[PDB]
């Protein structure tokens, strides 16, 4: 296991803690929100990113920096703002890029 897949399983780990429900925890079914792979071109994840670090495919901290975004301004466009959803996404998205400096 590398120093990247190292310090991204440990950014990673923070972020989940953030996310007590795992709304974020795997990928958005159409199921639980109707018409989402409709809407959202490219979904994203928490579990999605545990994958791709497993799988070595993140090579810099802004690469996994940049999907954590995604996952977050998907929450955002998809949802309305009065939503636990869009709120949490907000949330995390500000103190996770603080919290990973
Ligand atoms: C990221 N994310 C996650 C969920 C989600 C995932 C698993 C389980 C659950 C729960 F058990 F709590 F229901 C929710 C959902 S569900 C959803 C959904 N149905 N959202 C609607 C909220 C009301 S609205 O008028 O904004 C239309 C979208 C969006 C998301 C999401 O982005």
């Amino acid at each position: 296991s590398t120093p990247i897949q190292q310090l991204l399983e440990h950014f990673l780990r923070q972020l989940q803690r953030k996310d007590p429900h795992g709304f974020f925890a795997f990928p958005v079914t159409d199921a639980i929100a109707p018409g989402y792979s409709m809407i959202i071109k490219h979904p994203m994840d928490f579990g999605t990113m545990k994958d791709k670090i497993v799988a070595n495919e993140y090579k810099s901290v802004t690469e996994f920096k940049a999907d954590f975004k995604l996952m977050c301004d998907n929450a955002m466009t998809y949802n309305r703002p009065d939503t636990v959803y869009y709120k949490l996404a907000k949330k995390i998205l500000h103190a996770g890029f603080k919290m990973m400096s």
